[PDB]
């Protein structure tokens, strides 16, 4: 029996690229754990992946976790590209490499540690969680503390 976990994440970005933040929720037994950081320049999709990926190194043992989120990049990432990029070395079909691919190879190292259960969700009408993850992101990009080293300008 695995350590049971529920994972909540959503991002928030101010402009394309603009100031930004994460913000995870990481509910077990009952202690609730928050993470949330902002950068000044990054994209909205590269901070639905940061906070995946915060909240998951967060796991000191193999779990299985529960994630939800309504990041339709994420979702089109975990369930349409990824096994893509596995086969192809993470490059496209035109041998080019993947945007994001230090967040989406540092995702796919973390998710390989637990059993993961996606819950899609439509929107944060109805889901608190990650009505709050939300919330916690946007404070985060509105009091930005970081640099997103790895974000490629595009500008
Ligand atoms: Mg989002
Ligand atoms: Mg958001």
């Amino acid at each position: 029996m695995l350590k049971q976990v529920e994972i909540f994440t959503d991002g928030s970005c101010l402009g394309n690229p603009g100031p930004g933040g994460y913000g995870a929720i990481l509910r077990y037994r009952g202690r609730e754990k928050t993470f949330s950081a902002g950068y000044t320049r990054t994209t909205n999709n590269r901070m639905e992946l940061m906070a995946a990926i915060v909240a998951l190194e967060a796991l000191k043992e193999h779990c299985e976790v529960i994630l939800s989120t309504d990041s339709q990049y994420v979702r089109q990432g975990i369930t349409q590209w990824i096994h893509n990029w596995k086969k192809r070395g993470w490059k496209t079909a035109d041998k080019k490499p993947v945007k994001n691919v230090d967040l989406w190879q540092r995702l796919d190292a973390a998710l390989g540690q637990h059993q993961i259960k996606w819950e899609w969700v439509k929107g944060h009408a109805g889901h608190p969680e990650n009505e709050r993850c939300d919330e916690l992101a946007r404070a985060a990009a509105m009091n930005p503390t970081l640099e997103d080293t790895g974000y490629q300008v595009e500008v």
